[PDB]
RNA sequence: UGAGAGAGAGGAAGAUG
DNA sequence: ATCTTCCTCTCTCTC
């Protein structure tokens, strides 16, 4: 876990002043611009009331900001409240809530390739080497007539950003827009909307690839968040999908949370695992016929025998293919449903017609979690959204959750505290929420419920 | 006081010996205001007239002919001057900046011992105006028109700017509030307000800001409507002795005129809202029940809030190093708006979201009793940490 | 005439079941 | 049944 170290001596020291792991202060391309909903109003916000320390904090990062040129002082016509973060560090973050300001702004997403159509570049590649640049935030400029829309507000203070914060809401486009401008002419490295990946075929040419990656880099004043990269090694890490020699399999395969859903003991782990696909009966050939050996053990007394692990094995493979599955496209109107609870964390992504119901899924989530369970919880809603990041770029979805903290972004005013630290995260999505009481939560339930 | 006379007598001198400047940017589409005078009484005039030459006086209006043109505006009392400038604010662009909570500097005061007072001499009026938007201030009285050359009262972005200034001035001395013009300072030992004086008197040296000595106090002061006092704070006999000789109410507003009075200082009157229900022979006995009628960083405290129908009730105390009691911070109340264990919660996390600026999070304790509303009322209520009591 | 703060009375329109 | 967002008005306070 040191592997900038691993390439050559002589690129170590030619882009050493750019490879750094903090940010030093702005030095001064394309720029972050917001363009604003024909008639929505700009938000006029106060601040949130906080307490003594809190706000010495909260003066505290204004300050190492200022200092770094990433915000002056506005005398903005608009603000936003802001919010500070306690990190598990002991550290602080400002996170600016930008809510009232992004419903206000338009949303350009920016069109991406299918990530398949990406992966099939990489070929007979040998060494791999990513880049993070954090996605450029704090450094891609603001657009000058665009940054009063940015200004904060503390308790005794209202500035506004200069580069690009976080919590805009089309922040990952502008970015990803750049990599394009930057680096679609080169057939060695891919970028999308993160990470930038650089492929060859020998380190002999790789160290000249890297040369002319981060020589481009150089040109436009950025800097590579060293701590997060992985340089010239054998295998690494891209978009979801584990990069090997010859070797592209993703992380977390579409239907892997439902082929690994282990088999029931108790009865209730069957009533659950029956719930579920009963949800999706419709696209089964006959399933009340096939659930029958399972659905007797749990109505009265048969043994769980070798007959239900064929039945469930059966329902599985229904769940895993189509018409249960369907063959994702770009128009499409996703909805994702999440539950997560002690233990584990299920999700289901699902697609919709005009009316809005069913077509059929498009990816089941599964993740186990190692304090307290409220916080817990949301992180495996949040570890869900993540999951299915690049299919929900650019597109407006509806998030089912029964998460208090997370609901309570559907009121304007300022959020529940459990929820403030996905604030900005939660920024780059375009969700509408929608509460969530089964029979609606069958799926997401038995995959929660159950973990592996 | 010996060195602090010495140093700061050149800036604690009633009378303003001859930079932040006040700016006015007109929205562009905007029209600046051409406007004709309001009708004045040949004796509101005179008053009027006694003014214009003061402002004169002091060098604070200049005579112009600016194209620009805002009526005036004569207020009782004395008797100040206000230029009407609601039509001018609506051709310029706003500029929102914070102004100091109130309830956030009674807070900060904690067991303070000796408290100075500083009073910037005449206001606004030690803000120089921006030559470029001089003529916009423009104003007609009877007389003649008019120009000020130094921030009057009554522009929209005029608390900001004074704001902005003060905020920035004063914002990392954790001993100084500063709300305006007025600039409360307080101290532990006299040792230590020695060190504090001088610290905000060089500041307010360094941006040859004047106090006026007259209209300052330098072991307790008043301070934005309250009373300091050493280990307490309590309301003004100011504002007190014109509550009790205030008229019982007979008419519409007068009820709303004196709930709206008592409301400002509801901080002391236990059980406030909850005694106001009339507000009719049962009227009586309420506006003279209410007639009748210490925060440390460090230091521990006790949440009661016993709340049923009719009102939500708490109060929160300070409480020794063992238990029971050592004072009384606040009691807050308020009306509605479903079984008593919810009601209670309603209760509580009110309660909770009225102190959360002290609460959260230092290890209090709850004295109290013992669904998606619900569940919304136990999600907040988590992000507290405490102990419940019986 | 200005900026915020508190308490209170009402009104109009939506969304998901 | 849940839950949003927008507006008018009354009384007061701080500077």
């Amino acid at each position: 876990k040191d592997t900038f170290c691993t390439l050559p001596v002589w690129l170590q020291q030619k882009y050493r002043e750019i490879i750094r792991n903090d940010l030093p202060p702005r030095p001064a391309p394309v720029k972050h611009d917001i363009e604003i909903k024909p008639g929505a109003r700009l938000p006029r916000l106060q601040p949130y009331h906080v307490t003594e320390k809190n706000e010495q904090e909260i003066n505290k990062i204004v300050q190492k900001l200022l200092d770094n040129k990433f915000i002056v002082p506005s005398k903005s016509p608009c603000s936003s409240p802001v919010v500070l973060v306690p990190k598990k560090d002991g550290t602080f973050r400002l996170c600016v809530d930008y809510r009232t300001l992004n419903k206000a702004t338009i949303s350009d997403p920016f069109p991406l390739p299918r990530i398949d159509n990406l992966l099939s570049r990489i070929g007979n590649a040998q060494i791999f080497t990513t880049l993070d640049l954090h996605s450029g935030y704090h450094q891609i400029p603001m657009e000058p007539k665009d940054r009063y829309k940015t200004a904060f507000v503390t308790p005794s203070g209202k500035y506004e950003y200069t580069v690009m914060p976080f919590g805009l809401v089309n922040a990952p486009s502008t970015f990803a827009r750049y990599m394009a401008d930057t680096f679609r002419d080169l057939r060695f490295v891919n970028v999308y909307l993160d990470d930038i990946l650089i492929f060859s075929e020998s380190p002999e040419e790789h160290w000249k690839h890297l040369d002319t990656v981060l020589e481009r880099l150089k040109n436009e004043n950025l800097i590579v968040k060293k701590k997060k990269c992985k340089f010239a090694s054998e295998e690494t890490e891209f978009l979801g999908y584990s990069i090997g020699i010859q070797k592209i399999a993703p992380l977390q395969h579409k239907c892997a949370a439902i082929r690994d859903f282990p088999t029931p003991k108790t009865v209730k782990q069957a009533q659950r695992f029956l719930g579920m696909i009963n949800y999706y009966r419709r696209f089964i050939p006959n399933c009340s016929k096939i659930a029958q050996p399972i659905q007797l053990f749990i109505c009265d007394k048969s043994q769980w025998t070798e007959k239900q692990d064929k039945a469930i094995d059966k329902l599985k493979d229904a769940l895993c293919n189509s018409p249960v599955l369907v063959p994702f496209n770009n128009k499409a109107n996703y909805r994702l449903t999440t539950d997560a609870s002690k233990d584990g964390i299920g999700a289901v992504l699902e697609e919709v017609d005009n009316k809005n119901k069913l077509v059929g899924v498009v990816g089941y989530f599964s993740k186990s979690l190692e304090y307290p369970a409220g916080e817990l919880e949301l992180l495996g809603i949040i570890k869900a959204l993540h999951h299915f990041r690049y299919m929900l770029h650019g597109k407006h979805f509806t998030l089912r959750t029964n998460h208090i903290s997370l609901l309570s972004l559907q009121n304007k005013n300022e959020p529940a505290r459990r929820v403030q630290r996905w604030l900005d995260d939660l920024a780059t999505y375009d969700f509408t929420l929608e509460y969530l009481a089964g029979p609606k939560n069958v799926v997401a339930d038995a995959i929660s419920r159950a973990v592996y």
